[PDB]
């Protein structure tokens, strides 16, 4: 047993015992307090508790690094990094391309970029589960026509082919055993549907998957955004550019606010401040455990106003951001080269940054807490999302499983026992959670703390041959 | 990396998270309330943290076990006292007494019980400090003319004698080299002050203690204590049937209510209620790792007529007492040995319980506490205290290290800066500590998450010809 670990555990312990003899002693003062001496008083209690939870949170980054827990999580998750690199390389380049069995996607869908990516993604997946190599289609991408090769290298360097001796729309992998080329379509009219789809990760891997992350599921896809936005050359060295352009450096928040034509139709307008207040707390975290010498936002937004707003309103902070790419994100120009590579370069500097801050709503934050995965052991936290958790549009039913009973104090609030299976639809961050407890066929909200997580599995093909 | 000490480090992290989620929301909302909503809503409050905090109290509780670290921990503690224990047998057991350096010790101290205990503790850590066997003189103890051995066994099997060439009063241990039989007065006035005091452990066994104790200088204490209290044949059968006819099996909580002449001079007068808000939510605690079929207090007490009252206001609770032993110990009949055997039983059963809930300021509760040591790997959280915090009366000065900088919002409040030496006094069990801020010269009230304890410790002998 190591010693810095037993220390940091007592002392989170501790830390939150005396957190809870504080609690109890604020809470029965304000209880009797009136006016704005309530207002006051729990104005400074908040402010306490905040420090306080803050501690807390830092001896338990410290626990999760002591006893080279750092360095084993770090190597664990560059073998699991490379090993699926190795698979899908492997898959995506055989000898004999015109013998290969294929999965043919085109990228056309009807969406903005992070959703045709995402699209892509869902393809890839199916493809690495039916052992078929992905093709993809993407002459007349509406961000460039000439295709994915604008900015990114293609799929594979033996097999672009798409020809084959049988050729056919998907009818699920056992009808498709025998047709060499299958045409998958948009998930959102999958039928049927395999099993190779999020939230589930490979049987494989999935323990060590556990002992690694905290989502695998979102590990899982992140390999196969790994994968497909390799740079061409010139988009290295564009990125490369970038980051000397602006200031790029650590420490640095990522922040999203996506606006335009979002609002009202998937999501609401959220004010800048909604964001700053978990950017705040975050460089408080940050702060506890190293020097912050400047407070650096990585500000990317589709509202070419809001940068002027976000310096004016914050002005001890430095907002590194490009305000010609967010006006290049404007619908009269969304949909060309120029804009796609704004949002690709948005995208990556979001990705690279110490947290991330903004609405899952949006494609183009979720392919950035995506690519995120791929930069560090575990950064399955390293977000505050204003509206939705992290989901993958197509997945497949998001299940917890309740540990502790529930006894609802509401008629918005359901009931739980150990468990239950309980279908999430959100975490509202203010302590509840709402779904469906599928036993019951009651929706409504419940304590997020007292569910797990089901983590889901699939037997995807291991490629041996890889090794 | 285990599976488990990762799954419960992210539960314990995540269920810290959204207790901060819970807390911001629903402190909000009470800002805005008034009158009996506002107490309503705060009661409700209060109740739904007690549960979400034990969750996080109680996965704390199996990381300390998980990856064989509760076996680990159980045999390196088991260690530990089978070498100290050893080590105090051979001091205590020379071949040839007459030429053994000695230190005489005298239990007729002006006070109870538990001071005289520890009154023998503290010339036992001197003498086994200065490598002087020590001679317990006890003829004429208030408690039992017969002395010592009228319910313990002699400290010595071999040396019993306090004869030698050389005999006088404790000067200090240079002084003292050449005397072969030095006579220790009471830690009220010793004077010069050797190092061998609490609250400070052994050089020697401090990093394996600190790896397993939460409080090593209790533990070092409770070895003396062990040693000690080894009953005499009558004793021990009487522990036993005492055991079976009280119906003594666990889980059991303590408590010792401490009155008569304790209260106006050394302590408060706490109802019982005081006591069992603690032992109702330890209760609830080990609820949620185990099955209570009934909930038992083994309460011992000074005050006979309590024990009806208890009853009467917990009727849910099996309490164990002997209310006889308890009118044994009223002032007018304290110091005999029927009432020596008493309290001799109730600080046995206290320490033998699952929790313990007291005063620490009566010597009573602290001898308990320091024998529960010694049944368990760390059992140095396993109290509450109405009052103060653990002392050992006559310690050297216990300091506190800052860890956070405190700005005072009160002129009750003292300023911290990292590294500051804080003399604490007390823990209110309200989140905040009293002391003084040594550098500054500064007396008042600190958050107690604030500060780390000052492990001390001192170059003891090791006494290696006791392998
Ligand atoms: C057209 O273009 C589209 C992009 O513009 C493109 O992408 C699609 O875009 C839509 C709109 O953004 C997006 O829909 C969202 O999906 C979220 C995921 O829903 C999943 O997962 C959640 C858990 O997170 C479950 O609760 C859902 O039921 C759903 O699971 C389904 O489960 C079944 C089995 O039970 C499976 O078979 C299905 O496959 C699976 N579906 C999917 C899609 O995977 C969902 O959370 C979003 O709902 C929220 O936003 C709505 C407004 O857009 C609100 O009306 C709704 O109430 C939700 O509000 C949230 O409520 C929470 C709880 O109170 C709060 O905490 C949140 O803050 C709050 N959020 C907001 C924003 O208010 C929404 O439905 C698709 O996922 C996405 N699809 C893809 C593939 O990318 C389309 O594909 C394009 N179509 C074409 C033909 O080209
Ligand atoms: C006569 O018989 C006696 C039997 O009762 C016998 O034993 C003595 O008994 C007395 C009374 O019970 C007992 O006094 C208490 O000692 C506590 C320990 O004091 C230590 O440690 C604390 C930290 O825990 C320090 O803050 C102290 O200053 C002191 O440290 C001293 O440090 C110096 C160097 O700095 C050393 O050199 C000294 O050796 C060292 N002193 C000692 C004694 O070791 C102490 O905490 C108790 O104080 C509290 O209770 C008092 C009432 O008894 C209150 O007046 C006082 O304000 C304290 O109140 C507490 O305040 C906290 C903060 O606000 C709260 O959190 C608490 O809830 C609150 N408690 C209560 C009960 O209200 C008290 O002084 C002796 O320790 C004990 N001595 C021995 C050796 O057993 C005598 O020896 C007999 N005499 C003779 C001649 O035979
Ligand atoms: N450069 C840049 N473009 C953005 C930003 N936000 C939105 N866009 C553009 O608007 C599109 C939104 O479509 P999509 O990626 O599917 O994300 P979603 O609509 O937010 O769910 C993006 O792909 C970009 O083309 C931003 O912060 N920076
Ligand atoms: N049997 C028994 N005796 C007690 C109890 N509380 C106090 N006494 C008696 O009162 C004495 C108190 O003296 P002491 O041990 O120095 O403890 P303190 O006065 O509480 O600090 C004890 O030794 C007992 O003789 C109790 O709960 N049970
Ligand atoms: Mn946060
Ligand atoms: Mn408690």
């Amino acid at each position: 047993l190591g010693k810095d670990h037993e220390i940091l555990r007592r002392r989170i312990e501790n830390g939150a015992k005396e957190l809870w003899f504080f609690l109890q002693s604020e809470l029965k003062k304000l209880k009797n307090l009136e006016g704005n001496e309530l207002q006051r008083h729990a104005d400074e209690f908040l402010l306490d508790l905040g420090h306080h939870e803050r501690s807390i949170m830092t001896d338990l980054y410290y626990l999760s690094q002591t006893d080279g827990a750092g360095d084993w999580r770090e190597k664990e998750a560059k073998d699991l990094t490379e090993l699926v690199q190795r698979r899908i390389t492997y898959l995506q380049n055989p000898k004999d391309c015109s013998k290969a069995k294929k999965l043919v996607c085109n990228i056309n869908k009807g969406c903005g970029y992070g959703c045709q990516l995402h699209h892509v993604v869902y393809c890839f997946m199916i493809a690495y589960g039916t052992q078929r190599t992905l093709i993809l289609e993407s002459q007349n991408w509406r961000y460039a026509t000439g295709g994915w090769e604008t900015v990114f290298r293609p799929v594979s360097e033996t097999c672009t082919d798409r020809s084959g001796i049988s050729t056919g729309h998907w009818s699920g992998e056992v009808k498709d055993k025998n047709v060499q080329v299958v045409e998958l379509p948009i998930v959102d009219s999958l039928h049927p549907r395999p099993p190779y789809l999020p939230l589930a990760v490979p049987e494989d891997l999935a323990d060590r998957l556990v002992r690694v992350h905290g989502d695998p599921a979102v590990w899982w896809v992140s390999q196969f955004v790994k994968y497909l936005i390799r740079p061409q050359p010139w988009l290295e060295k564009e990125i490369e550019e970038a980051t000397k352009k602006l200031g790029f450096k650590h420490p640095v928040i990522g922040v999203h606010v996506r606006r335009t034509d979002k609002v009202g139709t998937e999501a609401a307008f959220h004010p800048i401040e909604e964001y700053m207040v978990h950017v705040e707390e975050h460089f408080q975290l940050l702060a506890r455990r190293m020097q912050v010498d400047k407070k650096r936002v990585y500000l990317a937004t589709d509202d070419p106003s809001l940068l002027k707003e976000a310096k004016t309103k914050y002005p001890n902070y430095e907002f590194i951001s490009d305000n010609s790419i967010s006006w290049s994100a404007g619908l009269h120009n969304r949909y060309t080269e120029n804009s796609l590579r704004g949002v690709i370069l948005d995208i990556h500097f979001l990705s690279q940054a110490d947290f991330l801050v903004c609405t899952f709503s949006s494609q183009v934050c979720r392919v950035a807490y995506e690519i995120m995965q791929t930069l560090h052991p575990d950064a399955s936290a390293n977000f505050h999302s204003l509206d939705d958790i992290y989901y993958f549009g197509g997945q497949n039913a998001h299940n917890q499983i309740a540990i502790y009973a529930h006894q609802p104090r509401t008629a918005d609030e359901i009931p739980m026992e150990p468990g239950d299976i309980i279908g999430v639809a959100g975490n509202h961050w203010d302590g509840y959670s709402k779904g469906v407890n599928r036993k019951l066929g009651r929706t409504g909200l419940y304590p997020s703390y007292k569910v797990r997580e089901k983590i889901e599995t699939v037997k995807y093909p291991t490629y041996p041959e890889a090794e």
